[PDB]
């Protein structure tokens, strides 16, 4: 399925080249511009654990998730991954725990040392 495919066929987008964040572009976005550090970014996403369970979805809440890029307001894999996306793009990210919630995990559903899969859509980005 999709998590196996990004694990085996994804692009390492880390600056360390440590396979910690793998990406596949699923829907090509618009133009060539990617967001800037500090921009307000608006995303839709769904997250799955390596056991197949869905742990989160913004679609199910009928509102996007909004954060300031490159500020550590989200897991490192998202600050790195969303910074590579074009407006309108949909991608898959496969995130090792060192770029996600590490040994602590995140209650109630993310265990310690969890590799996470996300589908992310970059809806928009704007500077303040
Ligand atoms: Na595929
Ligand atoms: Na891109």
């Amino acid at each position: 399925g999709a998590p196996a495919t990004v694990t085996e066929q994804g692009e390492d987008i880390t600056s360390k080249k440590d396979r910690g964040v793998l990406k596949i572009v699923k829907r090509v976005g618009n133009g060539e511009e990617t967001p800037m550090i500090g921009d307000k970014v608006y995303v839709h996403y769904k997250g799955k654990l390596s056991n197949g369970k869905k742990f989160d979805s913004s679609h199910d809440r009928n509102e996007p998730f909004v954060f300031s890029l490159g500020k550590g307001q989200v897991i490192k894999a998202w600050d790195i991954g969303v910074a590579t996306m074009k407006k309108g793009e949909i991608c898959h990210l496969l995130c090792k725990p060192e770029y996600a919630y590490g040994s602590a995990g995140s209650l109630p559903k993310i265990p310690s040392n969890a590799t996470l899969f996300f589908e992310i859509e970059l809806l928009d980005f704007k500077g303040e």
